[PDB]
DNA sequence: GCAACACAAATAC
DNA sequence: GTATTTGTGTTG
């Protein structure tokens, strides 16, 4: 009934079929590593502005809740939360040098203001976009929002155990413990080490995430999860790394900048999951039906 | 179909 | 021992 795999940090992922077994909402068995992501493609190259060297980038994503590996499929539930986290790394550039430098897109050169990640859900068979929704811990007693573009600096991806432990931290002391893992506070650096043109000082806010954490995410409540044939639809979750630029023929999305002008999230790399099945709200997807 | 409302069980403190 | 968080039962 429960299939167990050892995660890289020594935690376990425990895959069970919610049609055959109900587990408590807050059980650690609800936390598990989801499907691995694969490269879709690389898009616009990025180069350091004086040396001219190309920045070698890699998205590092993981799902830590909401998907089980059952009967050779990755399976999620429409009514339940999933968690998707990602960082990116720059193989040829250490963080401290990276934040002091400046980077252009090699399209003939747009300045990168900052790097950022966004997620999307798609119908994997036709590439149609599928709406995602997020809640706060308060769920219906709090606001719903759509996943947002998250400015990020490069960082290792925290272990599954760390994502787990930080999922519902209220206490102020425990927050301090995790702060350095999830955030870079720009206001706390020595300003005199940085040039006016440095990458770090073109990020939009002082609080910069090192890890994009999309928690309490759900497929929109209106998505059809089956085809007309009653076969299950196949969905996929995508992580896109972009460079935000000021636009004053390559793939990009428009973004509402801080100053209010229209910017461009210019695509740099994209990864995605293998096909995913999502089980709808029907009683037959649940063990209580039996 | 689905929003809103309900119950319950383990975590966080 | 209390409040919170979240899977999932029920309603109309």
């Amino acid at each position: 009934v429960i299939l167990t795999q050892l995660n890289e940090d020594g935690t376990t992922s425990n895959y069970f079929d919610k049609r055959k077994l109900k587990i408590a909402p807050r059980s650690t068995l609800q936390f598990k590593v989801g499907p691995p992501f694969e490269l879709v493609r690389d898009y616009c190259p990025v180069v350091e502005s004086h040396t001219g060297r190309t920045l070698d980038l890699r998205i590092i994503p993981r799902i830590d809740r909401g998907f089980d590996h059952i009967d050779e499929e990755w399976v999620g539930y429409k009514r339940n939360y999933f968690t998707l986290v990602s960082t990116f790394e720059t193989a040829n550039c250490d963080l401290d040098t990276f934040l002091k430098s400046s980077f252009d897109l090699l399209v003939g050169r747009l300045r990168v203001q900052y790097f950022a990640i966004k997620i999307k859900a798609k119908n994997d068979d036709d590439d149609t976009e599928i709406n995602l929704v997020q809640h706060t811990a308060k769920r219906d007693k709090g606001p719903q929002f759509c996943p947002s573009v998250c400015p990020l600096v490069p960082s290792p991806l925290p272990k599954h155990q760390t994502i787990r432990e930080a999922s519902n931290v209220r206490n102020i002391t425990k927050m301090k413990k995790y702060d350095s893992t999830f955030y870079l506070h720009r206001d706390h650096v020595n300003y005199e080490e940085y040039g006016v043109d440095s990458l770090l000082f073109s990020y939009p806010e002082d609080s910069i995430q090192k890890v994009a954490r999309y928690e309490r995410v759900q497929f929109a409540s209106s998505i059809s999860v089956k085809k007309p044939s009653q076969q299950n639809k196949h969905f996929s979750l995508h992580v896109i790394l972009g460079a935000v630029v000021d636009p004053d023929g390559i793939p990009y999305d428009e973004l509402a900048l801080k100053n209010g002008s229209k910017g461009m999230f210019v695509y740099l790399q994209e990864m995605k999951t293998p096909p995913l099945i999502i089980r709808g709200r029907s009683p037959s997807n649940y063990a209580s039906s039996q």
